[PDB]
């Protein structure tokens, strides 16, 4: 159940916010710092600590969390509660041990990510994101290969840290522009087809291999040029069919209009028939124990 925990509590468990418990991506001093922390039950935890004046009405910090709280999903890195004391405003989230996308896809050691995971990982946060609109809570904000968690068993998890704004009223620059959906430029709103389109980039991130601007990806895919859009380290590892297919699916996510993107449904059916290793694990697809 959804629970609020005093800071002394998150302070001892994140070793006073130490700084090599940060587990995101943009260091110390940006809107979204995540630490990793364990409890006194022994229970491992993400915890998001908003920036000073952020949230600076803890009454509406509270209902904010508190509803992305009411969310329970296994598809999910879920909110287990939420910190308020002391002008220190912190979300609390299951640990997710296997890292993100990014570390996997980006920052690969032994081997580039397989496709048969880079699909699963794309059906998963699709699920996810029905999941998520299914509540009420269809704005996602920064949806990018750092959000996406992997899990104990190396399931791929939404971050629910996204859900809620990194401040009220700031404007973030925690996505660049070259990423964002057209519909923000024009009026810095958020709206449920806007994460479509983030998704979309998601998509464009899996067939390439890299965070790829969405007007170099589309120039290429505008131009059929397959070769040069999709990652050379899958080589062998899919029909040109499914590649197409995925990248027919990141083109309907990255449509200017918001209306013809879409729906969540929508892309988790696209996704079942391009699945592919079903019956292997995570830990043994994404390579990790
Ligand atoms: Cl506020």
């Amino acid at each position: 159940q959804f629970r609020e925990f005093s800071i002394e509590t998150i302070r001892n468990a994140t070793s006073g916010f130490a700084a090599e418990n940060i587990v995101s991506e943009h260091g110390e001093r940006a809107p979204n710092v995540v630490y990793k922390g364990k409890l006194e039950n022994q229970r491992r935890i993400a915890v998001k600590r908003f920036n000073r004046k952020s949230w600076p009405d803890s009454r509406q910090f509270l209902e904010e969390a508190k509803a992305v709280g009411q969310l329970r999903n296994h598809r999910m890195a879920n909110l287990l509660g939420c910190c308020y004391e002391d002008e220190e405003r912190l979300l609390i989230a299951e640990f997710m041990p296997n890292e993100t996308l990014a570390k996997h896809l980006f920052h690969w050691e032994s081997q580039p990510m397989k496709w048969a995971m880079r699909l699963r990982v794309a059906l998963h946060i699709a699920q996810a994101l029905e999941y998520c609109t299914s509540k009420g809570r269809a704005l996602y904000h920064d949806l990018n290969a750092y959000r996406v968690l992997f899990d104990d068993d190396a399931n791929p998890r939404l971050s629910c840290f996204g859900l809620m704004k990194n401040s009220r009223d700031g404007k973030s620059y925690s996505t660049n522009l070259a990423f964002t959906p057209p519909e923000y430029l024009r009026t810095g709103r958020v709206t449920p087809e806007s994460v479509i389109y983030s998704f979309g980039t998601l998509l464009l991130d899996l067939l390439s291999g890299k965070h790829i601007p969405p007007s170099h990806a589309l120039d290429l895919i505008r131009d059929r040029n397959i070769q040069m859009l999709m990652d050379s380290g899958l080589e062998g590892q899919f029909s040109s069919d499914d590649g197409t297919e995925l990248i027919r699916l990141a083109s309907r996510c990255l449509q200017y209009e918001p209306r013809e993107r879409p729906n969540p449904k929508s892309l988790v059916s696209a996704m079942i028939p391009l699945q592919k290793d079903l019956e292997i694990a995570s830990h043994q697809l994404l390579g990790v124990p």
